[PDB]
């Protein structure tokens, strides 16, 4: 089982110089495996743990041209050649800020694979993927926890178990647009029922065609969201109580 060695800022240094310095302080001979650059950082792999630990001891030991120390970060790992890069994520994070609105605390993520500035840099942003959605939601938690409205229409969403965590990341979310998607059953809603929504949009999804009468539809959903008030553009005949 493998380890991935990371030098933050390693692209800042001549490869030879860097590897030799490192070896110089390392207490064993080692060999870089599929050594590559990823943004400004240097990455390689290590076949065994004794080495890794030894590499690990070189942290803060090497000192650069500019009197800066050189960080070595060590992590257990799947073997080489095997998700989402930070420089990709930080671009995602960039685009969301763009489509974010502080005046109303509203994110807008409609048709996102089809975004110029993510397309323009070969970043497929595919929210129908568990890891891509997971990324989007950390970004939300980290940056705008007071998010209130969230448009997510036209993103071919098919399993909501991927936003299942949203109830904690976006506590006060109350407007959720899910129109123009690909959700088949109504059972999907059970994964996000904790949200005290006042607004909701579902049309365009094949679970709408489930219902014969719109008053069943509306009951089925208020089943999940009692406080619900608007839906698919329309006023809601107020809840009857018992």
């Amino acid at each position: 089982n493998w380890f991935k060695i990371t030098i933050p800022y390693g692209r800042k240094y001549d490869k030879a110089w860097l590897l030799s310095m490192i070896q110089s302080k390392c207490s064993v001979p080692f060999t870089p495996i599929e050594f590559h650059y990823e943004n400004t950082r240097a990455q390689f792999f290590v076949e065994d743990a004794s080495t890794a630990s030894a590499l690990k001891a070189v942290n803060y030991k090497i000192l650069d041209r500019e009197n800066r120390r050189i960080s070595i970060i060590i992590n257990s790992s799947a073997p080489p050649h095997t998700e989402l890069k930070p420089e990709q994520v930080e671009q995602l994070k960039l685009i969301m800020s763009k489509r974010y609105d502080g005046s109303q605390q509203a994110l807008d993520l409609k048709g996102l694979r089809s975004d110029p500035d993510l397309v323009a840099q070969n970043i497929d942003v595919v929210l129908n993927r568990r890891s891509c959605m997971a990324a989007t939601l950390r970004i939300i938690e980290e940056n705008i926890p007071e998010l209130l409205s969230l448009n997510l229409s036209n993103n071919r969403l098919y399993r909501l178990d991927d936003m299942s965590s949203i109830v904690q990341k976006a506590p006060n979310l109350k407007i959720l647009n899910l129109s123009g998607n690909e959700l088949k059953s109504e059972r999907e809603l059970d994964k996000i029922k904790g949200l005290k929504l006042e607004e909701l949009w579902l049309d365009g999804n094949s679970l709408c065609d489930t219902f014969r009468d719109q008053s069943t539809y509306i009951s089925a959903i208020r089943e999940r969201f009692p406080k619900l008030l608007r839906l698919d553009g329309h006023e809601l005949p107020p809840p009857i109580a018992f």
